[PDB]
């Protein structure tokens, strides 16, 4: 994990999202709808996002799990039925980039789960990516994903 994994302590930054309970194969067209109707409220106010999406995975249960996703914004936008105010994770984290489909995202998990162990520390269970490319608009060989684990301190 040399070069590509490290350790970071983050803070929340303020965001629009959609909290759901999903599984993997209905993903794909959640974000996308999703997304989308974020994007369609700030239009509509004239606010920009601050940065790329994200998605904070937690509350595993078999193939099923919980997500909040969304885009961070400044502070002061309000959102609409769905879409609420919501903040990025944030505390002791271990962040890694990868490169590649999100059929084939395992291999950065469990690099970052070996690094984790192999230096003594724990997982608090929640995944954080961020989506640094549309992938849309990139060939999927070019996709950048950030990987986040939460770290327990
Ligand atoms: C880097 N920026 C600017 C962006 C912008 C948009 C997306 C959309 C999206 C948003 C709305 C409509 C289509 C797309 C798409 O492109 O399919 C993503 C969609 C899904 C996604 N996963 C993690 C499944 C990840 C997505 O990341 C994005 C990143």
């Amino acid at each position: 994990c040399q070069f590509v994994c490290e350790l970071k302590e983050l803070a929340p930054q303020p965001a629009l999202l959609i909290r759901t309970r999903t599984t993997m194969s209905e993903l794909g067209n959640l974000f996308v709808a999703g997304y989308t109707d974020i994007l369609q409220l700030l239009a509509g106010q004239g606010v920009s996002p601050s940065g790329p999406p994200f998605a904070r995975y937690y509350g595993f249960d078999m193939e099923t799990f919980d997500v909040e996703f969304g885009f961070p914004v400044e502070g002061g936008v309000e959102g609409s039925g769905r879409i609420v105010t919501g903040l990025t994770p944030s505390g002791k984290a271990a962040s890694s980039l990868y490169i590649g489909p999100y059929d084939e995202i395992e291999a950065v998990y469990d690099a970052l789960m070996k690094w984790v162990k192999d230096n003594g520390y724990e997982l608090s269970g929640e995944a954080y990516e961020i989506y640094l490319d549309a992938p849309a608009e990139t060939a999927p060989d070019q996709l950048r994903t950030r990987v986040v684990l939460m770290l327990h301190e």
